[PDB]
């Protein structure tokens, strides 16, 4: 296979955007995947490429996918491990490129 | 458009499983997407569209999207809306079909 498709229920306009985004002195590769109030995040971590969705949040856009969280304000992102680090308190901090 | 397609950096095999769950009263339309580590389920609520993500959890499967929490024991399965209940304590209760 190699892809994922999801078939959304309606005529709905659906866009791709990728960012590079520099952690730390990791590369990371997101791509966002957004049809009205679907939002995805495929995070092609190292340690496993995950998929999260957009979850409740009150500022940025909260992602949520397996263990991790994926907390994008603007420019910048805070990458949490909840295994790591289950405070949610100690995120690796990431610059949009 | 009408479908969202994440393309996987690998040749994984991906496979789409589609369950009826009756909510209450309710029918409820979910299929599961699962690609290894990766694990979407878009719930078509009448509320809103969702595509919730598999995300931690130690027993059933916890999937969160939007402002829901889909867990899933078996043949049940706990609907959340963390804005009529903050507490994810008073989920609807659902089952397969």
């Amino acid at each position: 296979m190699g892809e994922i498709t999801i078939k959304l229920p309606d005529s709905v306009k659906v866009s791709t955007n990728s960012i590079l985004y520099k952690c730390g002195a990791k590369d990371l590769s997101v791509t966002y995947y957004n049809a009205g109030d679907i939002s995805l995040a495929k995070l092609e971590l190292e340690d496993e490429t995950v998929v999260a969705s957009n979850v409740i949040s009150g500022s940025g856009a909260k992602y949520a996918g397996s263990v991790y969280i994926w907390w994008t304000k603007g420019k910048t992102a805070s990458l949490y491990n909840l295994i790591d680090n289950p405070e949610e308190d100690k995120p690796i901090s990431c610059v949009e490129q």
